[PDB]
């Protein structure tokens, strides 16, 4: 069971060894398209690449490469696209992928600048009157509205295929107070944020897969998807005990490398799922307690 395992591993201070065992058993698949010379400048970190079998292909005949992986969770019935923070030259690719994949939401888990370094291009417009046009992919992006809370921001964007003039509303969910180092002490603000994304319909199956990223798209993005899928699985059977987090994480790692970057993120994932279980279980009032403790 999950809380029993958590305490056992905690009282024993073996989180590093648990996490390292996951590192060792994790799938290894080729990344040959990612490594081709013509794609060097499409990759933010040379040590973070999409496997060839799960990579998102741009619908273009020149170069279909973007550093993005489709994580398809069969049992949980939820799909996610995990990607790096766009580079100055891949912002058009990024929105092209969002369009072609029919995604409704983008989850951003980083700030544009962290630890005094640029982690991510400014890939969405900050002012309604200053829309962005990506000439390569022929897409137009307009800030429609913005809802700033204390630790996250929700933006409504309109994405227009400048070729076909059809338009889509994209929801941008921007979690802004992940700490520069370490993980959050309590998972309540994290869970309140995940449920905000869930309530927007961005995760539901009539839309394309949600796009999730931080700078590399494996650590914080890994934590987000793992907690969501774990909670989803406990829901479908209401069997808290039947969900094995580590086996869910290893299943996810079949689709993109490196998901969950530190042992403390693994531990936090446990925290989030355990606490999130209090909602799944029938205690609907626990969601509003997280909204209080989060200070949104």
């Amino acid at each position: 069971e999950m809380e029993k395992e958590f305490e056992q591993i905690d009282k024993s201070g073996s989180w590093a060894a648990i996490y390292q065992d996951i590192r060792h058993e994790a799938s290894d698949f080729p990344c040959r398209v990612a490594k081709l010379p013509k794609n060097k400048n499409r990759n933010r970190y040379r040590d973070v690449s999409p496997f060839d079998h799960s990579r998102i292909k741009l619908h273009q005949e020149d170069n279909d490469y973007i550093n993005a992986s489709l994580i398809k969770m069969e049992e949980a019935q939820r799909s996610y696209i995990l990607t790096q923070g766009p580079l100055p030259n891949t912002c058009g690719h990024f929105w092209e992928m969002v369009w072609e994949q029919k995604s409704r939401g983008v989850v951003m888990l980083n700030r544009v600048m962290e630890k005094g370094s640029l982690k991510c291009a400014q890939y969405w417009p900050q002012k309604e009157e200053k829309e962005m046009i990506f000439e390569d992919t022929n897409l137009k992006l307009t800030l429609i509205s913005e809802d700033i809370k204390s630790y996250y921001t929700v933006r409504q964007l309109e994405l227009e295929n400048l070729t076909t003039q059809e338009t889509r509303e994209i929801l941008h969910f921007h979690y802004t107070t992940w700490p520069d180092a370490g993980v959050p002490e309590s998972p309540a603000s994290f869970l309140n944020f995940l449920f905000k994304v869930r309530e927007s319909g961005s995760l539901s199956p009539e839309h394309g897969p949600v796009v999730v990223h931080c700078s590399a798209g494996i650590g914080r993005s890994g934590t987000f998807c793992l907690a969501d899928t774990c909670l989803l699985l406990m829901d479908k059977r209401k069997d808290p005990s039947s969900v094995d987090i580590k086996k869910v994480l290893l299943e996810m790692r079949k689709f993109r490398m490196g998901l969950i970057q530190t042992a403390d993120q693994l531990r936090f994932s446990y925290l989030a799922v355990i606490e999130g279980a209090k909602f799944i279980m029938g205690d609907s009032s626990v969601q509003d307690q997280w909204k209080e403790l989060s200070h949104e």
